[PDB]
């Protein structure tokens, strides 16, 4: 689902919509949640909400728009997780920046923003919230199993803005080898901060995935939820 009404704009002119969700009590900073493959969907209203309770506002930006806008997809349907795959092999991870950018200029300017943003990404949405960092578009960002990773690693040095991720150990995606590029190379910057979750794979916090894992869920959404106290 999306907020009626919002249309966030990016700088080549491409406008797209997003999920909206107001805090409690203002003002509060504002948390612009970047995506898996399945669009703005299920888990991406149950983070909305898990936001706003914790007394945050949030923003979930329609990054799939330049592809095919308002597209929701379901992991457990074959045929919508094939879409998913074929959406994400399309990509574009540069604009998904750049939207991500214009969703966070939205987000410190709304009536009830205190100023702070801050950014949490899931798969492909936790690549996305590695480059933001890399960019210093945010105060502190936040990834769940972000995928192709360890592809980045030359960007390390350029993250100045602090850092978490959240990682399985079984993870699929993530073969034996790029933990250990990735752990290498994130573990010399001391705003970089990433957790593997040994007993867990990937979508181990997303509760519909059958990789979901109470135990890690629990201590990686603890982790976010302290790591982010400090924009309040």
């Amino acid at each position: 689902m999306l907020t009626e009404g919002i249309s966030i704009q990016s700088y080549d002119g491409h406008t797209f919509g997003a999920l909206v969700g107001s805090p409690a009590k203002a003002p509060a900073p504002v948390i612009v949640i970047a995506q898996e493959i399945f669009g703005v969907n299920a888990f991406m209203r149950e983070t909305v909400s898990w936001l706003v309770d914790q007394g945050y506002a949030a923003v979930c930006p329609d990054l799939y728009a330049r592809q095919a806008p308002g597209t929701a997809l379901d992991p457990q349907d074959e045929a919508q997780r094939e879409q998913a795959y074929k959406l994400w092999q399309a990509f574009d991870m540069e604009a998904g920046v750049g939207d991500l950018e214009a969703a966070i200029r939205y987000a410190r300017h709304q009536p009830y923003s205190n100023g702070k943003v801050g950014l949490v990404g899931y798969s492909l949405g936790g690549a996305l919230a590695f480059l933001v960092a890399a960019k210093g578009y945010v105060d502190r960002a936040v990834g769940y199993y972000g995928v192709g990773l360890e592809k980045q690693l030359n960007k390390v040095p350029e993250v100045k803005h602090p850092a978490l991720f959240h990682m399985g150990g079984q993870d699929h995606f993530v073969p034996a080898p790029s933990r250990q590029l990735i752990t290498e190379g994130f573990g010399a910057n001391p705003l970089l901060q990433v957790h593997w979750y040994e007993e867990a794979g990937h979508s181990f916090a997303r509760t519909s995935s059958s990789g979901y894992v109470a135990s890690a869920a629990a201590l990686a959404n603890e982790r976010t939820l302290d790591f982010l106290a400090p924009l309040q």
